């Protein structure tokens, strides 16, 4: 509702599932640590659910090189990872801008 | 089929900023596939808008690898990853299933 990029998520083999991922980004202000110094309340405050399973978010997570870059409607660029965890072979599609 | 996680994000520095992420991953099934059967969703499908800055996203989106610090207590915990990127350093915590 405010700011949003797309990322991608799929498996290969069977049991093979498919993800869009919408990133809902929503500007905080300043850094939650103050100089005097109190913390703002919004930090880890009221997280949404429910959430993905855990293979589905680990995957997401998972640390894995870029293979490569595409386009991506409109040209927006976007970064490809092609990797394996958990015995399952998973691709992942990051927008990346420049 | 929804499901979503929190995430959050801020820089150090000069026009520090502080951002939460709500990653909504929807489920879609069995998508249709070419030959071979490989999905091309970056050019299938539109991404959602309007994007946030994109320094915010590239930072978010970046691979940072070392967990350094572990957030929050019993089943709301959340892993922290310290990262610089191009002179600006960044936290991002995740929320890390069980």
């Amino acid at each position: 509702t405010e700011a949003c990029v797309t990322s991608w998520l799929w498996s290969e083999g069977e049991g093979a599932v498919f993800y869009r991922v919408d990133l809902h980004f929503t500007n905080l202000g300043t850094p939650p640590l103050d100089e005097d110094g109190r913390w703002d309340p919004a930090l880890m405050y009221n997280p949404c659910g429910p959430e993905p399973p855990a293979h589905v978010v680990r995957a997401y997570n998972q640390p894995a090189g870029d293979v490569r870059g595409v386009w991506g409607k409109g040209e927006r660029t976007y970064a490809e990872q092609d990797f394996r965890v958990g015995g399952t072979r998973w691709h992942r599609l990051l927008r990346m801008p420049v």
